[PDB]
């Protein structure tokens, strides 16, 4: 593997082995710094440019602690403070940033800014969350998963909620773990067809399987992990109700988790509301959230090193 | 003295002693630091998380150069860049917090929202200014008169203006120090009335007297320090006039030095309006005002250090 | 030369062998981190107070992060996170930052504003642009075209756009270097007569020569460099269209460059908008316009080193 001056904007660019060698230095990084207390200045004397367009609480304090607490120093970014609505073209934002900072995470709106910004920047792009993907959560999640269940093939994922870039990511990704994806969404609020289709394609490819449905209980029937995200989230768009409408009954709750496999456990990229998920799943014993969350910055970590140095984790290969 | 793992929401949780720590620990790192120029990485490694709700300068700067100056990372976090309202519920972004950050310090306005976050919390809270209390502001404070007058015991401070944050947190300390307070502020300005029962009781503990009046002369008779903040501030709120009313004749001016000891100084937390003093007073070669605002460096790095790490102060303790 | 502890808010108080000194040690600090990979933690316990009234990439990008790679913390502060209009008095705020930070970097809008912080703050205060200068702008310049023909002394500046803080900085500048300079501006848009009169001055001082006209292809005429940057940029006002009227035929485009000298090269401070250049000058291979923002860090890298620290040039100086 050789991920050094690469972007990541998509785990679709990435291969299985790609992939596990950045949970693998996760793993090394979080062993050696968290467990040892070792202080490693990998990113000593690197800076990154952390463009963020929409609010952020985890991308923001994982990615920014993260770069820091390898020696490099983030810069947070922002529409206010910066040129770059009508401001300035994004050809020459991304010329500057190359010659200013060593890497740039950006959370956009369009997957296409995050495309020029990579074709134009000779520094890796790193995306922060995009309308169409949100690859570094699921970075997060299944290192998250390999910790809880000492390794990752034949597990079932179970989405449910709205075919969004958290699922975009996740059917990315799944199959090269060997994994199978049994995903929910209301009729209407479907994962991207191209997306769909290569995700069949990586399933065909692992042998693994794939469902695609509107109902809850069919997409959590014999899942070991229940997975969901706000689908309510319309902001505030008071036409909304749709939203309400087409999505009732996609609340995760213990009648969910009666038709999962035995030794479930749940998922949530966060932040959450109380219409996707009720209390007792939210803060089960079973429920992985917290972890998550915390791995969001184990992996950036990971993420940055392997773009930016040529460290090779110390680590033994964990059992995917 | 064990302090490691402590929340400083409030002084009234502490103990003469735990108080005197601290501003031992921030005379040994200034010092240190500032007198023989030694670089101290004490919070290498770490990181704070500074959620600010309203504005801040002084508090700002301090906390955030002062982390940095010890190695760690100071991460500035507002309402508008992360989820905080409606966005994400306090008791998930207090555990997310815990596992990203070492340490948080808020300024927020609710005291309750400080309580939740330090509940929730398995890091170190610090309050950054809440409208109840305000602590680092009195540990710099205090400091500054160790410096000015070689000592504190004995000391009468002289409150003027609105029985607000800081004068809570000079009542929840003084008499801890075995100093006097003479506190005025208009009728319907008192301090809260739970604070001026505990404050009562460590001036009975202690020996100290506490005086409360709506008399400024009053409370400036023989007083060493003269104390103010802001009292006008309705922000701009038309309907006012009556925080202008009630507060007429709360300006400290000479006329209030003349009643106060021939030693006396002036003490203002900033930033500093015409309305609550005078320019004589305030940039008379006895007010401490630029003093005090340094100051706020050197004890929020004293207490940063003193809940994160296992330091010990080098320097010999200060006479108190 | 000695320039450590002096702020920079213009180049008129700069001699020639002074700025050129600062042009030396950006050269130095950039092969020695750039082309040698070497850590200079030269500004190791250092902070920087950053004050930002505007919108800024470039400034803001090469001061934080050429801060942060000499070992400093840099403290992105603006007006609507800390204390700054009718707020706080500058004054105040000016004597804060001067016992919390070791120098601060302000773009504002008022010059009148930078010479109160200078006056008032007893630590190094840097302009990061004003309505009337921008002096670190020019030293990024200067350094790009040094490095490109080889020496500076001889070169002709063309200025075709408004008479503003840019052609201010040149005109404070150019003639010391012994650079000769034509710019054109529209009627009523000339520089201020102030500074032209002190340009007139360096002129007869370095035996260069200065030419002030309304036509852009006479300010062309012979010119080795061709530098412009926005006129059009009236924001958004309505009732423009005057600067828009005033300024046809100010677009520097190839008609521009036949005028000029044969070895000509062209410099855009940046952000750029259509109407002061076309693409086919922006993106000419004789475009310096990336290479000269690049060069904005390492000048001001040089700035902050030269105003904090003893430290002297290991590199040959730079033929000028």
């Amino acid at each position: 593997v050789q991920l050094k001056g690469r972007d990541l904007l998509t785990l679709k660019n990435f291969t299985g082995e790609e992939i596990k060698y950045m949970l693998w230095l996760s793993a090394d990084l979080k062993f050696r710094i968290k467990q040892k207390g070792e202080y490693l200045p990998l990113l000593q004397g690197k800076s990154l440019g952390m463009i963020f367009e929409k609010r952020s609480t985890r991308t923001r304090l994982s990615t920014e602690t993260g770069f820091a607490l390898l020696g490099g120093h983030p810069c947070f970014l922002t529409t206010q403070d910066i040129h770059l609505g009508v401001n300035e073209s994004l050809t020459d934002t991304a010329r500057v940033l190359s010659s200013m900072a060593d890497a740039v995470l950006a959370r956009v709106y369009k997957q296409s800014d995050l495309d020029t910004l990579a074709k134009e920047a000779s520094i890796p792009i790193i995306n922060g969350l995009s309308d169409l993907y949100h690859p570094i959560q699921i970075l997060a999640d299944y290192l998250t998963l390999q910790e809880h269940y000492s390794s990752l093939k034949g597990l079932t994922l179970s989405w449910i909620g709205d075919g969004n870039n958290i699922l975009h990511s996740i059917m990315m990704s799944a199959a090269k773990f060997g994994m199978h994806l049994q995903a929910a969404t209301p009729k209407g609020y479907e994962p991207d067809a191209s997306v769909t289709k290569l995700a069949e394609q990586y399933a065909k490819e692992n042998g693994t399987k794939l469902l695609l449905t509107n109902d809850p209980l069919e997409a959590a029937h014999g899942g070991n992990v229940l997975i969901t995200d706000t689908w309510i989230s319309m902001g505030r768009e008071e036409e909304k109700k749709k939203r309400l409408q087409a999505f009732q009954g996609y609340q995760v709750t213990m009648k969910t988790a009666k038709v999962a496999a035995s030794d479930w456990t749940f998922l949530h990229c966060l932040p959450r509301k109380p219409e996707e998920v009720d209390d007792e799943v939210f803060y089960s014993p079973r429920s992985l959230v917290f972890p998550e969350a915390e791995n969001r910055k184990w992996t950036i970590m990971a993420v940055m090193v392997s773009l930016l140095t040529d460290y090779s984790p110390q680590l033994q290969k964990p059992k995917f």
